[PDB]
């Protein structure tokens, strides 16, 4: 299987910082499509669900929002920033996720993902980061190869990797 190598290849530019108990995480995905194509996967429910099945669009625009839906739980996630085909900031748990679509070439984009995880995050922070790394890998895969089989990943292994990254930030 190629799952381990695909995961490593997409973790290459993970970055972490700790400031005043808040963890900041950044990563990047090089995706062979235009920013306009990738923007649809953040702003249309049928595309958003291809990579993050629990999410749906609420509304778009400067007052837009996503919704997170599970059988036992629904929540709205207001946008904190919105620029068509450029960037999107969304409330996430007690912090923020941010998508920045950087054009590399007419059909190549660097999607720069960054996140703020305060100490009161409800999910253990390394598990939330592991989850984002996994679904961002799926986003790249569905944009480039729409019917590739999903990655059979080893969640505990990925979660441990991120545990060690965060633990290293402690003084
Ligand atoms: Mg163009
Ligand atoms: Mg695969």
């Amino acid at each position: 299987g190629t799952e381990n190598l695909y995961f490593q290849s997409n973790a290459m530019k993970d970055t972490f910082r700790l400031e005043n108990q808040t963890i900041y995480f950044g990563t990047e995905r090089a995706i062979s499509a235009s920013p306009q194509t990738i923007w649809r996967y953040l702003t249309e429910t049928d595309k958003l669900k291809q990579w993050f099945p629990e999410l749906e669009i609420g509304e778009l625009g400067v007052n837009g929002f996503w919704r997170f839906i599970l059988p036992d739980f629904e929540e709205t996630m207001p946008f904190t920033d919105y620029a068509e085909e450029k960037y999107l900031g969304v409330t996430w748990d007690t912090g923020i996720i941010y998508f920045d679509l950087k054009e590399q070439a007419p059909h190549q984009t660097l999607l720069v993902f960054s996140e703020s995880l305060p100490e009161n995050f409800t999910t253990p922070r390394h598990k939330d980061i592991a989850g984002w790394s996994i679904v961002l890998n799926r986003l790249k895969q569905v944009v480039e190869t729409p019917d590739a089989a999903p990655e059979k990943i080893d969640f505990p292994q990925i979660e441990n990797h991120y545990l060690e990254k965060l633990t290293n930030l402690e003084n």
